[PDB]
């Protein structure tokens, strides 16, 4: 068994209210601190998950080195109890992209902020990245989160798409048909719920875990992803590469779809 937070966090958690998230389908678990003069944000994961791009401890690496490069939350205090990997950071300026355009109904106003991330990470310097998360890395992390029965096998929000019928026949696909890689900076995780935007533009990144280099087509891949399960029109999904000024490679695209479905 295990535990969660040590007497320092136990401390702050109580001269804030907390409420409990429920909108991370991740294996972390997310509290918000309400307070007076602000709130804050808990985030934590057990350790089986140490060392994996699940681990805070290391969205909490990344999280500090987007300072001043991106807007991301600022690192408040971080800890390992019990083995557990226990952050707590400052929340988010903005509104959340999902509860931003809610309602919706401004495709082209999510088109631009979804195109306004992509040209954005592609200014952060990488040479100095924490991390990479080449093909490589991540096809290594999957055999092992696969081996370590660590990931959902059954139960996952599958794409409708994925012709395989089983995990390894996706992993073998992948393993098998990895692309070349132009690595540029990668989120890892690009999506309304973890974007925040503020009087029509990006002013908040958080969910780090997979943040580091990788290929520049995963990042668009998922906006593909969401754009068409969100909006379902094509038109929207050409629209969006025309804001980018790139021809899509659907190769690529549904390739780092894939590799998506098991994480
Ligand atoms: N939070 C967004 C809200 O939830 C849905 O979006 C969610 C859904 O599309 C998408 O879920 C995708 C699936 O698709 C895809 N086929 C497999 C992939 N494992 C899964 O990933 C999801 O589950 C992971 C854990 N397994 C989480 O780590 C990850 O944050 C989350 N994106 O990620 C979004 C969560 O962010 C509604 N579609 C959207 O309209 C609504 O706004
Ligand atoms: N710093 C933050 N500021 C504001 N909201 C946050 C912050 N961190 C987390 N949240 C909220 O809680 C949810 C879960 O956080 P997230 O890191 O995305 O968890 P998971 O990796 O499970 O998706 C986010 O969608 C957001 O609503
Ligand atoms: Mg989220
Ligand atoms: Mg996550």
């Amino acid at each position: 068994a295990k535990m969660r937070i040590s007497p320092e966090l136990k401390k702050l958690i109580e001269k804030y209210r907390c409420v409990k998230d429920t909108e991370g389908m991740s294996p972390a678990k997310v509290y918000k601190l309400v307070g007076e003069n602000e709130n804050l944000y808990l985030k934590m994961t057990d350790s089986r998950y140490k060392g994996t791009t699940y681990d805070v401890e290391r969205e909490k690496d990344m999280m500090l080195w987007l300072e001043g490069k991106l807007p991301v939350p600022k690192v408040l205090h971080f800890e390992r109890h019990d083995g557990w990997s226990n952050l707590l950071m400052s929340e988010a300026d903005g509104v959340l992209c999902s509860e931003e355009y809610e309602d919706e109904q401004s495709p082209e106003k999510i088109i631009e902020l979804y195109a306004e991330c992509i040209r954005l990470f592609h200014s952060i310097d990488i040479s100095d990245c924490p991390y990479t998360n080449s093909l490589d890395s991540r096809l290594a992390e999957l055999d092992y989160l696969l081996n370590n029965d660590l990931a959902d096998v059954d139960c996952e929000n599958w794409e409708e798409d994925t012709p395989f019928k089983d995990p390894r026949e996706l992993y073998d696909f992948l393993k098998t048909e990895k692309p070349e890689e132009e690595l540029v900076f990668s989120h890892g995780d690009l999506g309304d719920s973890n974007i925040f935007v503020k009087d029509g533009k990006v002013s908040g990144f958080i969910d780090l875990g997979r943040s580091g280099r990788a290929d520049k087509w995963y990042d668009i891949a998922f906006c593909v992803r969401s754009i068409r399960e969100d909006i379902g029109e094509e038109q929207y999904v050409e629209l969006f590469f025309d804001l980018l000024g790139i021809k899509p490679d659907w190769e690529k695209i549904k390739y780092y779809i894939l590799l998506d479905e098991l994480f």
